[PDB]
This record gives C-alpha cells, sequence and structure tokens, in this order.
C-alpha cells in the first residue's frame, strides 16, 4: 500500500483531473446538507476534499460522516478545480473528489486545538508537546532551526572548518557553576560532569594541530532557571589557530551577514564596532540594541550647584529623550515613575522635562531649573519641541542599567523594536581586570587565560587597571549572540597574569594545571568564539523567546511535564552505582 | 601580528619569489653547519624551510639551531625552487630561504614520535591523545569523520528530512539495557538517564507531523565495553511517516551508494538482498561478507548413516571449500583445528577432504568413507584438484557460527577481505518472535511495536513463530551498518502483540503506556532506521576499529586516560544532591 502520490502541498490546478492518493490529519470537517468537507493535513500543507455520494457512494458517505477532527486518514480521488480558488493557499486552485476512504488512526479529539490561534494554555501544550509541535507556529520554528544548523556547517565546512565531536562524559570540576554529574558503576564513588561547553577539549584540538575546529553542540549548566533558561541548551562551539581578534571578528562577521542576507534578503555591510566603556556610556549596557534612538546624556555639569540635592549627592545625573511624547499626562508620568520603582529596576524616581509644543520647557523642578536652564538641557539632548526628557540619578553603574531597562521598556511600547529589523555589532575592548579600592585587589573579568590586547601588554607591569582584554561580543538587537577572546600562548604571560590575579604559582597549577601542562608540548597562539545557537535562531526568526525553537523543552524547575523526568530509579540501580539517598 | 599569509601546504612554483609567512610546528631539523633544512608542519602539509649560514645573520643561523622537535614557530622568507624537488607533497617544488625567525612555544619533545608509524604504544598516545591527533594516520581520520557527517546530513536533508534535537536529560525505565543516570539537584532523589537512543522521542515527532526526522547524534550506554565498545558512540537517527519497508530500504540505499561512489569512485548497483534464513544457512551469521566465497555446504545426507558415530550423532554437519590449500602441512591443519578448538569459538573438531594434485580424494576419516564417498561430497562442493574442505559438526545454530568463525578467519589469512572492496546488501525478513520454554512466552526479536509482514499476519493465532518481521539491517563486509522497522500503527495488532509477548494488559501499560497514549491522539504508519556512524566511517575508510575514528575515546573500564575521568567529587556536591557513597 503507497500511501500518497503526492504530498498535501503540491498539488495544483496542473494536477487536474489526476488520480491521486493522499494521506494526513483531518485538520477540519465542514457540513453542508449530505456533502462534506475536509482540510487534510501534513508537514507540507492542506488540501481540500470533497464527499458527495451522488458522485462517490452512499457507503463512503457512511464512512466519512465519522471522521474527526485528527483523524489520520488516507483517500484516492480525482484533482477538480474549485468554482473560486482560495487564493491564501497552494493547492487553492483545487480539490480531491474522494472515491476512496482508508481511517488509518481513529484519534481522539486532541486537548487543544491545532491551530495558529489554539486555546491551550502553556502547561497543557507542553505536556502535550507532540500535538503542540503540529501547529504552524512550532513546526515552522522546528523547521526553520533546522535550516539555519545546515546554513552554518555548510559555512564553516567550506571555510575549512573541521567539525570535531568531542565528549559528553568528562571530569567534573569543584569551581564555578554546578556541574551535573554521572555516578559510575565500573568505578564506584566516582562520577563523570557533563560538559559546560567543550572549552577544555577545543583548546586540546588546537594544541593537537587541528587548526580550525567547529561543533554545534548540547551543553549543560545546572543554575538558576529564570527566564529562558533551560538546563541543557545548544552552542555554535568554534576554536582556530594562528589568529588574531581582526580575523576572529571577520571570519563569524562573514557567518552572520550570510545568514542575515539569506533572512532578510538583504547585503549588510561592515558592522559597526562600539568599546565597552561607549556601549555603557551611551546606551547603559554592554549587548546595545542600536535600531532605535533614545541614547543617553550625561547631565552632572548642567544640573549640580543648583540646590537640588538628588541630583547634588548622585555620582550620575543622566537621561534620555523621548521623542513626540511632550503631551505625556500624569498618570502615564507616574506609571513610568512607579514601573522603574519596582524591585526588578531599583530605581528611587524620576525627574521629566517637557519641551511643549508652544515652546516653553518646563519641568518637574522648576523651583531650581528656570527656563533658561531647562533650555540649555534640550540642547544638550538635541530636544525639540513635543519632545519629553527623562532623568534618573544615582550610582555610575546601577543608575545606568535602571535608565537601560527604562530606554528598552519604551523602546518596545512605542513599537521602535521590530522584529525583522538588524542591527549586529561587535563590543570589544573589555576591561582586562577591575580594581576595587578599599581592598587593594584585581579581579578577573574573563577566564585567567584571556589574552590582552598586543599593545597593552607593556601596561601590566605598573598600570595593569588600563589594560583591555583581547575579547568581543557579537550583538544583535540588544541580544548577545556570542562571543570569545584571543588566549595566552606566552607561558610568561600566562604567569604574570596569575600573578596579578592574586594566584600564587601553586595555586595557579592547581586549579589549571592539566591545560598548562598539555600547552608546555606546543600550544600555538589561538582564540574562539561560541555563540549562543537557540537564541540566535530565535533572534534570526525576529523573536526573543527561545522556548519554542527547542522540540523538548523543560520548565523551570528543569522538569520534562510530557515525559514526567526527572524521576525517581529503582533500588537495584541505586545499590548497584552504590548509591544510598540522603533519607 | 599576523601569524601566516599562507598554510604549509598550498605553496607551489606558482609562488616562486614571493614573500611569505608561516607558521607551525617543526617536524624535522636537519642541520649541517652550513644549512639547516626545516620541515615545518600544519593540518595542511610541509613545507621546506631553508637556513643559509653564509646569506644570514650569525643571530638568525643561532636561533635556528635553539629549534626542537615540535616547537611552534613563525617564519618569513621568500619563495625559492628546489633544486631536488619532492614530487611526493604538494609543496615539493618550493622551499623557503629564511629571513626572519621567531619561537612562539619552545615546546617540550613529545612523548613519542609525530610521525605514520610512530614509536609511542597504545597507552601512550591514548594518555596524549591531543598529541597523537597530531599525526596523519589520526588527523586524517577526524577530518574524513568529517566530510561523512556533512554528506550525510546534506543528502537527507535535500530529501526533505528535518534534524531535530532531542533532549539529553530523559526519563530512566528500569527495563532495557543499563542507563547512565543524572541526579537532580533541584528534585531531590529524582534521576535523569541519558539516552540510549532518540527512541521515545522520534516517534513522538511522528505523531507530531514531523514526517521525515533526522539525527547524527550521540548515544549512552552503560553495559560491558569489550573490544571497540565505547560508552558513548554516534548514530544516524531516522523516522519517517507514511512509509512501507520498501521506502525506507530505497531512501537509505541511496544515501549509501551516494556514500560509496563518492569515496570509492564507482556508482553501485541495486543492492543485494538475503532473507534472515538464507544468510545463516549460506555464511552462518546475518551480517555476512559477501566478497568471497567459502560458502556453506550442508552435508547430512552425504555423511550420515557410514558408521561414523560423530557424524551420525550431529544435527547439522557443514563445511566450507578451502581452494588451492589442499597442500596445507598437518601442522596447519593442526593449528586451524587448535584454533577452533579455542574458548572463544568452541569447536569440538575438524574433519578436512583433501582433493589432491593427483586426482585421489583423501581425507581424516578415510575408515568410514571410501573414494566414491568421499567424491561425492566434493561434487556437492564443487571442489576440484588442489582444494581442502574443511567440515565441522554439532547443533545447528553453534556450529553455523563456529564454522563462520574459521571462514572469516581463512578470508583474512587468505587476502581475500580488501578495505577498497565494498559489497553492501539487505538482510530481510528476520522471525518476529522467539519462542521461550522457561517463562512461557513469546519473546520478541525487534521493538515490541515492531509490525509483521502484512502476509504473515494470518499466522500470529497459531503459529505466531514462523511470522517474518518488517524490519531490515544494512550490511558492509560482514559488518553491520544499522538497521530499523516499520512500526504498528493499529491498536488492536498492538494489543495482540502483547498478549504474545506474554503481557497482561496491566502490565503492557505500565511498561509502555506514555507512547501507547500518545498515538491514540493521532500516530500515523511510521518506520525508521538508525546506523552505527563509527563503525560505517571506519568501513567506508576501509578499516574495523573504530577507536581512531573518535577524538577522545575512552579505555575499556570507561575511564578518559587523558583527562583521567570519572574520578571522586566533593562532599559538598554530594550533600546538595543528597547522596552519599555506600562503603
Amino acid at each position: 500500500h503507497m500511501f500518497r502520490t503526492h504530498t498535501n502541498g503540491e498539488l495544483s490546478l496542473k494536477n487536474l483531473n489526476e488520480e491521486v492518493t493522499l494521506s494526513g490529519w483531518v485538520q477540519t470537517i465542514r457540513d453542508k446538507g449530505f456533502m462534506i468537507w475536509i482540510d487534510l493535513r501534513d508537514r507540507y500543507g492542506i488540501t481540500q476534499l470533497v464527499f458527495d455520494q451522488d458522485r462517490s457512494s452512499a457507503a463512503l458517505l457512511e464512512e466519512a460522516k465519522k471522521l474527526g477532527r485528527e483523524f489520520v486518514i488516507q483517500v484516492s480521488g480525482k484533482v477538480i478545480e474549485r468554482a473560486s480558488k482560495n487564493p491564501k493557499i497552494p493547492t487553492g486552485e483545487i480539490e480531491i473528489l474522494v472515491e476512496k476512504l482508508t481511517i488509518l488512526n481513529n484519534s481522539e479529539l486532541p486537548p487543544f486545538t491545532i491551530e495558529d490561534e489554539t486555546d491551550g494554555g502553556e502547561e497543557l501544550r507542553m505536556k502535550y508537546r507532540y500535538l503542540d509541535i503540529r501547529r504552524n507556529p512550532v513546526k515552522e520554528k522546528l523547521i526553520f532551526r533546522h535550516k539555519i544548523a545546515q546554513k552554518v556547517r555548510n559555512y564553516l565546512s567550506d571555510q575549512g572548518f573541521i567539525e570535531v565531536e568531542t565528549p559528553v562524559l568528562i571530569k567534573s570540576t569543584p569551581e564555578g557553576a554546578r556541574d551535573f554529574v554521572v555516578p559510575s558503576r565500573m568505578n564506584p564513588g566516582q562520577f563523570y560532569a557533563l560538559p559546560q561547553s567543550p572549552q577544555t577539549f577545543k583548546q586540546l584540538l588546537m594544541v593537537g594541530g587541528m587548526d580550525k575546529y567547529f561543533q554545534i553542540v548540547k551543553c549543560f549548566r545546572d543554575e538558576d532557571l529564570r527566564a529562558d533558561r533551560q538546563p541543557e541548551f545548544t552552542q555554535i562551539d568554534c576554536e582556530m589557530a594562528f589568529v588574531e581578534q581582526e580575523d576572529v571578528m571577520n571570519i563569524f562577521e562573514g557567518l552572520t551577514q550570510n545568514l542575515l542576507k539569506d533572512i532578510a534578503g538583504q547585503e549588510f555591510g561592515k558592522f559597526p564596532r562600539m568599546t565597552f566603556a561607549e556601549a555603557m556610556k551611551k546606551y547603559g549596557n554592554d549587548k546595545p540594541d542600536i535600531r532605535f534612538g533614545m541614547e543617553f546624556h550625561e547631565l552632572n555639569d548642567l544640573v549640580k550647584g543648583k540646590d537640588f540635592k538628588i541630583f547634588d549627592e548622585a555620582e550620575l545625573v543622566v537621561g534620555i529623550n523621548v521623542e513626540g511624547c511632550a503631551e505625556y499626562t500624569r498618570k502615564q508620568i507616574d506609571e513610568l515613575t512607579d514601573w522603574i520603582k519596582r524591585p526588578q529596576i531599583g530605581a528611587t524616581g524620576m525627574v521629566w522635562i517637557k519641551y511643549q509644543a508652544d515652546g516653553i520647557v518646563t519641568s518637574s523642578v522648576n523651583k531650581f531649573y528656570n527656563e533658561e536652564d531647562l533650555k540649555k538641557i534640550a540642547e544638550e539632548f538635541g530636544a525639540k519641541p513635543g519632545d519629553l526628557m527623562l532623568v534618573l540619578s544615582g550610582n555610575e553603574n546601577k543608575v545606568r542599567a535602571q535608565l537601560s531597562a527604562l530606554r528598552m521598556e519604551l523602546g518596545n511600547r512605542l513599537g521602535l523594536r521590530k522584529g525583522n529589523e538588524f542591527a549586529p555589532l561587535w563590543v570589544i575592548d573589555f576591561p582586562l581586570l577591575e580594581w576595587d579600592e578599599d581592598t587593594q585587589r584585581y579581579h578577573a573579568m574573563h577566564h585567567p587565560f584571556t589574552s590582552p590586547k598586543p599593545e597593552d601588554i607593556h601596561l601590566l607591569e605598573n598600570e595593569a587597571g588600563k589594560a583591555r582584554a583581547n575579547a568581543y561580543d557579537l550583538v544583535i538587537n540588544g541580544n548577545e549572540i556570542g562571543g570569545g577572546s584571543i588566549r595566552i600562548f606566552d607561558k610568561d604571560l600566562q604567569a604574570q597574569m596569575f600573578s596579578l590575579l592574586g594566584f600564587t604559582p601553586e595555586e595557579a597549577e592547581a586549579q589549571f594545571g592539566f591545560l598548562m601542562n598539555a600547552f608546555k608540548y606546543g600550544a600555538p597562539p589561538h582564540g574562539g568564539l561560541a555563540f549562543g545557537f537557540d537564541r540566535l535562531v530565535a533572534v534570526l526568526d525576529g523573536n526573543e523567546v527561545i522556548r519554542d525553537y527547542i522540540a523538548f523543552p523543560k520548565n523551570n524547575s528543569g522538569r520534562d511535564v510530557m515525559i514526567d523526568a526527572p524521576a525517581s530509579i529503582a533500588n537495584e540501580q541505586l545499590d548497584e552505582l552504590a548509591l544510598t539517598i540522603n533519607i
């Protein structure tokens, strides 16, 4: 039994009068008098079937009246022309005059409708995730994810990259984020860990002469699952030898351009680059969405010394110009003030300045600033009549994050963040170290093997606080897509970095000795980059929730609600592993 | 700055007189005082460097004399034409007259030679696997594995298969092969399992309408690791909807034809097919190597009834004709008799029949068989003067396995098994069930959801043991490459199969209820196939050892001797997992 001659999305008027066989799911049933119409579905599309006993038989209609939603059926019949074509679907010119029907599975009704806009809540859909996947918004995301993975692997293979599978059962490390562990039966009392990333092995592959490595690979981290955080997640992990920062960025810029061009139909030019300091100062974060304005303007010199204690005592006074919103009401302003006072944000208050359409600049602090003072502030913003400036103050890092949250929240609300617009950029020149004045300590901002920029190595002897890292982050639309760094290959530079970081030679060997010992047999210069694959696909699809790009995700407690994992195992398994559960 | 303008394998006479910069590992040093020659290596090849004393500073030559094997260096110099060309390597027309030298890493000597024929033993090489990977016999296998993976994904994607990542943290089941398990911190006393295969989820993807799914995917099994048995291993896992057995076979035959043509350079025709019964009878196994002869000939009628008790009492007398070996000496025959008497094989003895060069057939049992008796046996084999027939006897299944081992061993010894020769075939028509008298139930030989061939359904009522399965195995050169089966979608047939297998309804629900219940929402017909990827790559490369196609393998006890995993974890980790080691 051939089950089908065609898919349910490929027939058209060119197939008029052909005899065909189709199989699929009953998407919709329509009854008019004695005739029955059915939308037959598979992955490829919908084909309409018509049951008309006058042109078939009374027995066929008897069986067709038994059909329900999501029945799996097979039909044979003749392609005929519809009276009026449905222009919205590829097969909309034709319909199948059914002659034969076989019910393959008399399905129960689905617990929620199999439709783009379904009546099922999220928890019910995850319980029945295998039926959720039938729906176009989920099926299409899995297909799109597949297309990106193939494009990534073909592009990087063409560049000379070799895909290398690295082990999943590796060695557990005490420090850092929690490992998932795997008890060993053959080695009782001992464990493997699941990998946080291929970091150890990808560096060993550079020592091993592989030159250009990549892997699309699952990673595992047993951390708090907050927003869009899965215990297992997918990365594009890459490592290259004999490269400068510029080489790593150009290669992966080319890949990202390749993906964007295919997805958007537009070539993208050279990606803009910002230093860490520029991004923090202008946007209040190190992964900026540069598709819209509301850039930061610091106001200290214009506002201090005028008896407004809040601005006088703050380390930084900084604001944004919200264009066209000078007519915002008191309720709207208070709503924004309440929103930034939420503990999630932590702001203490907000100052507002209206550049009215009649040209008068007024504020919530007119007792301290006259019209000319306010006008100079509007001039600092380049604001125009009709604009609304919002001003926060506080500690430098704290208030930049608060203002950044407010900027992004306003960007969403005002419709300035569009899923079809893409602004990629690199953030570079992160500080290598961060100094604490009280304790006279440096703390590492990156992995201890991260190289200082070559031109900053001379700074390490006496001015280490001014050294930049040879590191780079790729950002799209305010989402961090990936990043990495150039690594140290000079044994003396590495020891000097460990000393600056507060490690004795013996402490450094205790935590990092395996790789350092391997490097002595001929590590080359090398650097790398890893993408968040889940996030990259979501962003390329104009989305910022990664959940539905994962076929079988977990909930916030790490549980698969569809198969009920994790769960208890048998006593004989525990015994054979030499484990007792603390009770 | 820049480490290289070119790789160490791409320069040639076309680059004559260009200034170039190269980096890599010092493969070989030849120092004759007035001139030093260095073979510089990277993944792409070797380029010869010349340090010419009379044309160089004294400092450059002094630095060249500091170089040792596997130093990482960078040089700049001029492409010049070799006086004595090396036709065997791509850069063999040229050499670099070095102007500048930088030691990037003054590597320690490797613990074994970085050469095709190395002086390192296997355990030392695995301890330093990252240095073993530098050698061409290992590097080339990893590159080859990457090439096969790419071809597989491109071929199946073009056929319409969608790659879907399935979870690694899944639910452990008490039955089946032993799971590796993962304790959950967030859900104390509960565990995940690592997947033996994507079995459950690939069926759910058919219920979910994905139609054609595949994955090159890691699998995990905590069973005895004998020879070439890794605790984690890679599969090509595939599943399709609305297919017949023939559909699944044609798709993956096409994939295999594509791979064979690309690697071996010859187009292959339709693959031969044997039933399980035919393979067992002709070759003594269900994964036969058909590239050479020595096919089995059963001899019961020709040997019984001549008062030779051993053959009289034997269930099966069967032999092979070893062409051209009639001059084997008594020591050689005794060696073969001893070899099959080893515990691995378990044979009790061996009879030989020589078709001598003078035309007389003689044997080791002339007391019972005359010249006419021996001649009838030679005719059954189609043996000719110069041939040696070897005959075993015993229980049907045990002696076929013994004779198959002898056949394969002789095939290797005689040079009949060539790595460059490929004979793929399918083995089909396996028995669906096997009867167990001890438990008074049938045993499934494949997945319990495997469907009987349609034409065998009538046998289930009374002769269930004669039913053939809708199942198929792909074999190449005596290696099982993969297999699968068509699944049941009729729940009443499924319930009948559970009864034959000895399950009460309540027991079948306890063990298979999750998929049974999911199928009620519209499982379609579906079938699948999984290949052993490690084995497929090895076989395509003419090898039968899979170890060196795995970048970082484990030893026979499941431990990675390079990083020394598994190992004990911290008491703080055990405590937060509520686990105690049984002392």
